[PDB]
RNA sequence: UAACUGAAGAGUUUGAUCAUGGCUCAGAUUGAACGCUGGCGGCAGGCUUAACACAUGCAAGUCGAGCGGGGGAAGGUAGC
């Protein structure tokens, strides 16, 4: 199981006579053969924030569907203010995306793919984003059994 | 046979946060200039500014089988 961590920052909270410190963790898990999670964790240190954002992460996970390496169609999702587009590519392409983008989709088993990002930069916003367009993604079958066609009907 | 296949972000407003929004950075390119340094070859390029003023040399001649004159070389003949 590979596990990706996408970003870690220091946040304060303000008490009388000083301030507490704190961490967080965005963590992303991942089978490698369309199975993906991501989770986020808070802790007083980094290593036990990590720890609880992979536990988190494995909690939290869906199944994707691929057609061999790649997207079986383009994708348009939105989370908040961050937009992602994401289109399938040849073989030899290889993964054509940000960090956050690039966690996600090599989590998820993709390996040949063109993505954009537009609006906010935010990595969880990104992420939820990316986990979105791969969870409404389609398929030539799931097309056929719903308007209750066939396959080579469908093309 | 073939004539196309293509898209990455980062820093910075606050005691934290999310958004909006400017500024800055990572790429490619040049008829370039400057600083330090400097062996060779091939192929290209070389006043972007004053359509400012120009010394000097060259950059449009050729035809005697169109024509009349006129020159200077030799040769031959004569004499002394």
């Amino acid at each position: 199981l590979v596990e990706k961590l996408v970003a870690v920052d220091r946040v304060a909270k303000v008490v009388k006579g000083g301030r507490i410190f704190s961490f967080t963790a965005l963590t992303v898990v991942g089978d490698g053969n369309g199975r993906v999670g991501f989770g986020r964790g808070k802790a007083r240190e980094v290593p036990a924030a990590i720890s609880k954002a992979l536990e988190a992460a494995r909690r939290n996970m869906i199944t994707v569907d691929l057609a061999g390496t790649t997207l079986q169609h383009p994708v348009n999702a939105r989370h908040g203010a961050s937009r992602v587009y994401m289109q399938p590519a040849s073989e030899g392409t290889g993964v054509i995306a940000g960090g956050a983008m690039r966690a996600v989709l090599e989590a998820a088993g993709v390996h040949n793919v063109l993505a954009k990002c537009y609006g906010s930069t935010n990595a969880a916003n990104v992420v939820n984003a990316t986990f979105k367009g791969l969870r409404d993604m389609t398929s030539p079958e799931k097309v056929a059994a719903k308007r209750g066609k066939s396959v080579e009907e469908i093309q």
